RNA sequence: GCGAGCGUAGUUCAAUGGUAAAACAUCUCCUUGCCAAGGAGAAGAUACGGGUUCGAUUCCCGCCGCUCGCCCC
C-alpha cells in the first residue's frame, strides 16, 4: 500500500522508542525552527544522558507565500532526534530507521552530502551531512560543537527528519494539498485554515504599534527573570521574545541598521541565559549521571584509515599529507621501501607500500666528539671530557682517533646503531604520521583528538603479521567494510600482498584517476542515444569523483517547455544545485531535453530515474514562475527599489552608489582619451548600470548577477553598443575570468572598482593579511589587470582626487596616498608573477607607479634589455657621482656658469651632459636611454680622475657640486639604480 | 583571557649535546688626493632566568616581546 502522514509518526515513533530514547510532547510557545526547543537547547549542556524523540511545528513567517507555492509553507511539521553520548552506531541506526519506516535501501539512492550548519543567533555550530535520497533534501544530520558559549562535553548527535516532503516525495503526488492525511481524509483540506489568514495576517495585516513595544519588554522581563535565578520562564520569554522580531521582518519594518542591534541584543541575552542552566544544575548532584572519559624478505604494507564521508576538498589533501609525510619517517629510520602510492575514497585513505624490508641497516657511524685540545692534555691521562665521552657511548678509550678539520682538527669514535625488528619501530611511529594531519575544519567524537570526521575502523598490515597499535580508541586489526548493505558488509583480508584485488572484487574502484575514466568513458556513451554530447567543467567533476564510490550513470528526460527560459539559468539548475551533466546537441548547439545523473553502487534503474526527473522538474516550476512574474515590468522600474540592499552601514544603499558612478562617469572618461563622440551612450548606460541585483531571478542565484542585466536589456529593445557595457561591469568576477574588450565597459569598470574603493578606504576598513572584509585586494587585482591587459593610458593619482570628490562625508589626503600605494603594491605582486626580477620592478615602480601600463610596458622590456652586457657599466658611470652627492648640500643654492669654470675637462663634461639632455626628457621610453647615455661615459673618467673635486675654495666647489648634482639627476623621470642589483 | 609559531652581529642568514661560520654595512689601513675599482685586517651575536649533564643556539621548565587563529567584534 502507500504510506499515510498519520502513521508515519506512528512507525517513526515506536522504533526510537525500542533503541531507548524517551518521546515526548511538542513545544509549547511558537517556535521558529525545531532547534530552539527547551527540550535541546537547554539540555545538551552538562555531562548527563539524554536520548530524545519528539515532533514539533514550526512557524516561520518569513517564509509565508499565501500557501499556494508548493515548496514553502508558514506551518511544517519536523521530527526531531538528539542522542547524547554518541554510541558509535550513529548513522546506522538512520539507515535502520529508514528502513522500516517503510521503503527500501536496496533501491533507493541514500547518500550524504556535506553540510554545516551554524546559526549566530544563539550561537551553536557543528559538523554534518544532509541526506540526499534520489535528490530530495530529506534529513538533517549533525554531530553539535557548541551550544550558547560553552563547548560541548560529550558532543551531541542530532537528527531532524523533514516529515513534510518525505511523504510528497514518496506517494508522488506534485502539489503539497495532495499529501493524504489518513486513508479517507487529505492534508490540504484540513491545515489550509491554519495557512491561509496566516499568511494574510503576516503579510499585511499585523499591527506594527504593538509588536515593537512588546519587543522591549519582553527582553526586560527575561532579564529581570534571569537576574533572580530562575532559568526556565527566563529562556520561556526569550522565544516569544524572538517570534516578534521575526514577525516584524516579515512586515518589512526593519532596516538595515536594527539587524545587528537586534541580532547583538538577542544573542547576548541568549548567552547571558544559558550559562545559568549549567550553574543551575550542578547544585543538584547531576542526579542523571556522570559521564567520564629472524630475517625474512620484503612484503608489502597497507595502511588504511576508515572514517565516515568526508568533503570532496579534504580527501585530496589528507591523502597527500599522509603519503609525503610517511616517504620520509622510514628514510628517518633507515627502512628500504620501493614503490609508493596512495588512493583516497570518501570513506578510506589507503597508502600501500610496497618491498618493506623485515630488518633495518645494521651499520656503524662515526660521532663527532669534542674538540682534541680539550679532551685531551699535553701530558698525562685525557682529561675529563674523553672518559665522559667514553662512558657515555660505552667504548674503549683506544678506539679514539684524529682526523684533520677545521682549528682544532677533532676527536672521532665508531658506534653502532641497534637495528630492530623494523615492527616495533611502525608500532612506536604510527600514532604520530596518523596524528600528524591537519585540516581546515576538525571535530571530536568521543575524546580530545582532532579530526575532520571520526574515524571507525585502522587496518595496519605488513605481510602476514599485524601492526599492534591503538588510536583514537580502536585497535587496528585485519577487517575492512566494503558498500554498505552489500553481501560483502565485513570481510577479512588475510594477507596484506592480496588487498588491491580484493576491494575491485567487492566493486569499490578505490584508484583517484581511475573513477574518472569510468565517468566520462560512459556519459558520453549514453549520448550518442539521442545525438549530443555533455558538458564537462572541470570543477564539476573534480567534485562528482569524490562524491562516488562506485559510479553508475544514468540519463533522464524532462518536458521541452523549459526550453523558453535563458540558457544560462538550466544550466546553472542543474550544475550548482544537482549537479548532473547537461547535454547540448552536435548540431544546433543549444540545450537538449535531457541530463545525465550518477547513482552510487547497484541500484535499481528505473526507480531513481523516476524519482529524480521529479525533482528536475520541480525546480524548473518555481524558476518560470520567477521569471514570468519577473518580466512583467522593464528594467527601468527596478532601478528604484534597490535600495533594500546595503553597500555600507556609513555609506548607504547601491542607489547612492550608482548615482555617484553616473555623475563621476564623465571625467574618467575624458581621463581614458575616449572620443567624444561615444559620451552619449555610456551617460545613458550608467541609467541602467547594475540594476538587475534586485530583480527575483538573481535574489537567490547569485552567480548570474551581471548576465541577467543583459538579458533584459536585450529584451527591452535597446541598442547592442549598451547591454555589453551593462554585462561587463562585473568582469572579472572569479581569477581566471574574461576581461572587458568593449570601450564603454571598460570606463564604467574602473568607475565602479575607483568609487568602491575610495568608499571602503573613508571609514577606514584596511583588511589584513588573513581576513577579507570586502576583498579589497579582490578589486584592486581586478582594476589593474582591466588597465595593463587593454592597453590604456591612465593617472591614478589623478583621477583618484576627482573619485572622491562626489563622496558623502569629507576625505582627507592621506586616505588617497594609502590607496595609491596599495595599488602600487598589488602591481609588483602581478608582476613579479611572470618571472621579472624583485629588484627590477622594486626599482622601476617607485617612479612610473602613476600609469601601471607603462610600468609593465616598461619593466618587461628593460629586463631584456639587462643582458646586453653593458648594462652594469651604464649602472656603475650614472650613480658613480650619485653616492658623492650625499652630505654637503651647499651647491644646491646655484647652478652651472661660464665665468669660473676651470681646465677643459670640465667644459667637455658639461657640454657633453647639455648634448645628451636634449634627447632625456620625463615623456621618453627606455629604447634609446642606454644608446644616448652611452657618449657620456668617456669624459666622466677624466673627469673624476683630473679635476680634485675636493672642497678646496667654496665657489669651485659649489659649482662643481651643482654639475655633478644635475648630471646625475637625468634618470629622475626614467628609473632609479638603487634598487639595481649591480651596484 | 585561550592555542600555535617564534627570537642569533646594525640588517639578511650557517650548524649540531662540545673550542660559534659567511655576505652586507662600519672602521683601520696599502693604490696618486676625494666616490667607483684590486688587497689586508679589525670590531661585531645566540631575548631573559633556572634545572641536569664534564659540557645545551640544541633537552625540560619559567618569563619577555613579536606574529596568527579563537574569545570579543
Amino acid at each position: 500500500s502507500v504510506l499515510t502522514f498519520q502513521q508515519a509518526i506512528q512507525r517513526l515513533q515506536d522504533y526510537w522508542a525500542s533503541v531507548g530514547c524517551a518521546v515526548m510532547q511538542c513545544s509549547n510557545t511558537e517556535v521558529g525552527a525545531g532547534t530552539m526547543n527547551p527540550l535541546t537547547f537547554l539540555r545538551v549542556l552538562g555531562p548527563e544522558p539524554w536520548n530524545v524523540a519528539y515532533v514539533e511545528p514550526s512557524i516561520r513567517p518569513d517564509d509565508s507565500r499565501y500557501g499556494d507555492n508548493p515548496n514553502r509553507l508558514q506551518r511544517h511539521t519536523q521530527f526531531q532526534v538528539i542522542l547524547k553520548p554518541d554510541p558509535g552506531n550513529s548513522q546506522d541506526l538512520f539507515l535502520h530507521s529508514l528502513s522500516a519506516l517503510g521503503i527500501n535501501v536496496r533501491e533507493h539512492d541514500i547518500r550524504f552530502v556535506e553540510d554545516n550548519w551554524e546559526s549566530p543567533v544563539l550561537g551553536a555550530w557543528g559538523l554534518g551531512w544532509e541526506v540526499w535520497m534520489d535528490g530530495m533534501e530529506i534529513t538533517q544530520f549533525t554531530y553539535f560543537q557548541q551550544s550558547g558559549s560553552l563547548p560541548l562535553l560529550p558532543v551531541s548527535v542530532e537528527i531532524t527528519y523533514g516529515l513534510e516532503r518525505i511523504l510528497m516525495s514518496l506517494q508522488g503526488v506534485d502539489h503539497f494539498k495532495n499529501i493524504q492525511y489518513t486513508k479517507g481524509i487529505t492534508y490540504g483540506e484540513l491545515f489550509l485554515e491554519n495557512e491561509k489568514e496566516m499568511s494574510a495576517y503576516y503579510l499585511e495585516h499585523a499591527n506594527v504599534d504593538n509588536i515593537q513595544k512588546h519587543f522591549d519588554d519582553f527582553e526586560e522581563e527575561a532579564r529581570s527573570l534571569l537576574s533572580l535565578w530562575l532559568p526556565i520562564p527566563a529562556y520561556d520569554h526569550v522565544l516569544k521574545a524572538s517570534h516578534a522580531f521575526n514577525i516584524l521582518d516579515s512586515r518589512g519594518f526593519v532596516g538595515v541598521t536594527e539587524r545587528a542591534r537586534y541580532f547583538g541584543r538577542m544573542r547576548s541575552l541568549a548567552r547571558q541565559c544559558a550559562q545559568l542552566w549549567v550553574k543551575t544544575r550542578e547544585n543538584l548532584g547531576y542526579p542523571l549521571g556522570t559521564y567520564q572519559e629472524v630475517v625474512g624478505q620484503p612484503r608489502a604494507f597497507v595502511l588504511e584509515i576508515g572514517t565516515e564521508e568526508l568533503p570532496p576538498h579534504d580527501v585530496i589533501e589528507a591523502t597527500k599529507q599522509l603519503e609525503k609525510s610517511l616517504i620520509q619517517i622510514l628514510e628517518k629510520r633507515r627502512l628500504s621501501h620501493g614503490k609508493v602510492r596512495s588512493y583516497g575514497t570518501p570513506r578510506r585513505l589507503a597508502v600501500v607500500v610496497e618491498n618493506l624490508n623485515m630488518k633495518q641497516m645494521e651499520e656503524e657511524i662515526e660521532l663527532r666528539g669534542p674538540p682534541v685540545a680539550k679532551a685531551f692534555d699535553q701530558e698525562g691521562r685525557p682529561t675529563k671530557a674523553a672518559e665522559g665521552f667514553c662512558r657515555k657511548n660505552n667504548v674503549p678509550i683506544d678506539s679514539l682517533y684524529r682526523r684533520t678539520d677545521g682549528k682544532t682538527e677533532y676527536i672521532y669514535a665508531r658506534v653502532k646503531e641497534s637495528a630492530r625488528f623494523a615492527d616495533e619501530v611502525l608500532t612506536e611511529d604510527l600514532p604520530t604520521i596518523i596524528s600528524g594531519i591537519s585540516f581546515p575544519k576538525s571535530m571530536r567524537w568521543n575524546s580530545n583528538i582532532v579530526f575532520s570526521r571520526p574515524i571507525r575502523w585502522i587496518f595496519a598490515l605488513h605481510g602476514d603479521l599485524i601492526v599492534p597499535f591503538c588510536f583514537a580508541g580502536i585497535s587496528s586489526g585485519n577487517q575492512s567494510c566494503g558498500l554498505r548493505n552489500s553481501s560483502l558488509a565485513n570481510f577479512k583480508v588475510e594477507a596484506a600482498e592480496l588487498y588491491l584485488h580484493t576491494l575491485e572484487k567487492a566493486g569499490i574502484l578505490i584508484d583517484m584517476q581511475e573513477r574518472k575514466q569510468r565517468i566520462l568513458h560512459d556519459s558520453s556513451i549514453l549520448a550518442e542515444g539521442v545525438g549530443g554530447d555533455i558538458i564537462a567543467p572541470d570543477s564539476l567533476v573534480q567534485e562528482v569523483i569524490n562524491l562516488v564510490e562506485a559510479p553508475m550513470p544514468i540519463i533522464g528526460r524532462y518536458d521541452v517547455s523549459f526550453l523558453a527560459l535563458p540558457k544560462d539559468v538550466l544550466i546553472t539548475v542543474m550544475q550548482k544545485h544537482q549537479k548532473y551533466f547537461p547535454v547540448t546537441s552536435k548540431t544546433m548547439g543549444n540545450l537538449l531535453p535531457c541530463f545525465i545523473t550518477v547513482a552510487n553502487g547497484a541500484i535499481k534503474e528505473e526507480v531513481v530515474r523516476k524519482g529524480n526527473e521529479a525533482v528536475l522538474r520541480a525546480r524548473y516550476e518555481d524558476a518560470k514562475f520567477f521569471y514570468k512574474m519577473d518580466t512583467q515590468k522593464k528594467l527601468s522600474e527596478f532601478r528604484d527599489q534597490l535600495s533594500s540592499i546595503l553597500f555600507h552601514e556609513r555609506l548607504g544603499t547601491m542607489l547612492d552608489k550608482m548615482k555617484r558612478v553616473e555623475n563621476t562617469v564623465a571625467e574618467v572618461a575624458l581621463l581614458l582619451g575616449i572620443n567624444e563622440k561615444m559620451i552619449p551612450a555610456i551617460k545613458d548606460a550608467a541609467a541602467l548600470a547594475m540594476s538587475d541585483l534586485a530583480t527575483n531571478i538573481v535574489t537567490e542565484f547569485t552567480s548570474l548577477a551581471g548576465i541577467m542585466a543583459r538579458h533584459y536589456a536585450l529584451r527591452d529593445g535597446l541598442s547592442e553598443q549598451i547591454a555589453e557595457a551593462l554585462f561587463e561591469i562585473t568582469l572579472p568576477r572569479f581569477s581566471g575570468d574574461v576581461f572587458p574588450k568593449t570601450d564603454p565597459g571598460i570606463v564604467l569598470a574602473v568607475t565602479d572598482r575607483l568609487d568602491s574603493l575610495v568608499g571602503l578606504f573613508g571609514a577606514g576598513c584596511q583588511p589584513s593579511s588573513t581576513n577579507d572584509p570586502f576583498g579589497l585586494r579582490r578589486i584592486s587585482y581586478g582594476l589593474v589587470q582591466i588597465l595593463v591587459e587593454n592597453k590604456k593610458n591612465f593617472d591614478l593619482t589623478k583621477a583618484l582626487t576627482l573619485v572622491a570628490e562626489e563622496q558623502p562625508i569629507t576625505i582627507d589626503s592621506g586616505v588617497i596616498d594609502e590607496v595609491v600605494q596599495f595599488v602600487t603594491r598589488r602591481l609588483e605582486q602581478l608582476l613579479v608573477d611572470e618571472g621579472i626580477n624583485c629588484e627590477i620592478v622594486r626599482s622601476v615602480l617607485i617612479e612610473r607607479a602613476n600609469c601601471p601600463y607603462l610600468a609593465s610596458q616598461t619593466a618587461i622590456e628593460m629586463e631584456a634589455f639587462s643582458r646586453t652586457e653593458d648594462f652594469p657599466k651604464i649602472v656603475e658611470a650614472y650613480s658613480r657621482p650619485t653616492r658623492i652627492i650625499r652630505g654637503k648640500e651647499i651647491g644646491s643654492a646655484l647652478e652651472v656658469d661660464a665665468s669660473v669654470f676651470e681646465k677643459d675637462e670640465e667644459r667637455a663634461l658639461w657640454s657633453a651632459y647639455l648634448e645628451v639632455a636634449d634627447k632625456i626628457h620625463p615623456g621618453v621610453d627606455i629604447k634609446a636611454f642606454a644608446d644616448a647615455s652611452l657618449e657620456l661615459l668617456q669624459p666622466l673618467e677624466d673627469f673624476f680622475t683630473n679635476v680634485f673635486v675636493m672642497a678646496e675654495d667654496e665657489k669651485v666647489r659649489n659649482n662643481r657640486l651643482a654639475l655633478l648634482t644635475k648630471v646625475a639627476s637625468l634618470p629622475k623621470g626614467i628609473a632609479d639604480l638603487s634598487v639595481l642589483p649591480g651596484f
